[PDB]
């Protein structure tokens, strides 16, 4: 498509954010949680790519294709890597897509920040058996997986490639794209 | 004792606090919660005072006497007035102290910002069943009542009287001491 969103989020510490037009940059060491990647203000079917490398030295590390539905109001990822990841809410089946299986699991964010300011919602996090840096990502094959398990979205609103983390420090330099 | 802490937190939104030494004032308008407010940098057994005004026109609105704890890491609430509150966690007792009942709850945020980064701590609450806005908070009986069900404390962190909300507009002008 072309990079037309920056996701640019982060509660403290030190994190060294670098969008680019192909992809992003970043080097942290925090105890505080952040988001940070590129992609687009609404998303799309359109498989997705992403490669480069993502280091996590300590703490909480992921790398997944993350974004956001409104009515309802859903919080999604696909994690394709994540280390020291504490794994919460309920499993719900899996999906095998792009090379591996994901495990499915569904969560709830009661009172928490959201593009609609703070509220609660759920979550849908795919997460990858086999992690990697490196892949495509079709996501239509997670988003009819989790219609079947019950896991209803909204209207599409951003999907970015991002890297999160707290309690430590990594870098990551990751190039995106559909 | 002597005002030495600005509690100043907050996401988004219109937001307008004006601290000052005997108390502060502020006024919103925002999606986003906040958490603003004064008191000390170590919270003790002392009394605490607090006066004023505090409207909310729409939204969720909290005034209360908030704090933290280290070893165990512990966020706790007396809430003295609140409008809107999703009361989240599990109903825990009660406790008389000045002038009413307060219902305990006990509740878990996991992954949630705190004075130690981003992490996972129980939060002690307690909400006056009569609410008011001017009185004396005797800090001691909450703490004997959380203990006495189970709700254990570590060593006292910062403790401030603070007004928090999200999703609509009010103001508040307190006066705090002990
Ligand atoms: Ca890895
Ligand atoms: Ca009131």
């Amino acid at each position: 498509a072309s990079i037309n969103y920056d996701q640019n989020y982060q509660t403290g510490g030190q994190v060294s954010y670098s969008p680019s037009n192909t992809g992003f940059s970043v080097n942290w060491n925090t105890q505080d949680d952040f988001v940070v990647g590129v992609g687009w203000t609404t998303g799309s079917s359109a498989p997705i790519n992403f490669g480069g490398s993502f280091s996590v030295n300590s703490g909480t590390g992921l790398l997944s294709v993350y974004g956001w539905s409104t009515n309802p109001l859903v919080e999604y990822y696909i994690m394709e890597d994540n280390h020291n990841y504490p794994a919460q809410g309920t499993v719900k089946g899996t999906v095998t897509s792009d090379g591996a299986t994901y495990t499915i699991w569904e969560n709830t964010r009661v009172n928490e920040p959201s593009i609609q300011g703070t509220a609660t919602f759920n979550q849908y996090i795919s997460v990858r058996n086999s992690p990697r840096t490196s892949g495509t990502v079709t996501v239509q094959n997670h988003f009819n997986a989790w219609a079947s398990l019950g896991l209803h979205l909204g209207q599409m609103n951003y999907q970015v490639v991002a890297v999160e983390g707290w309690g430590g420090s990594g870098s990551a330099s990751q190039s995106v794209s559909n």
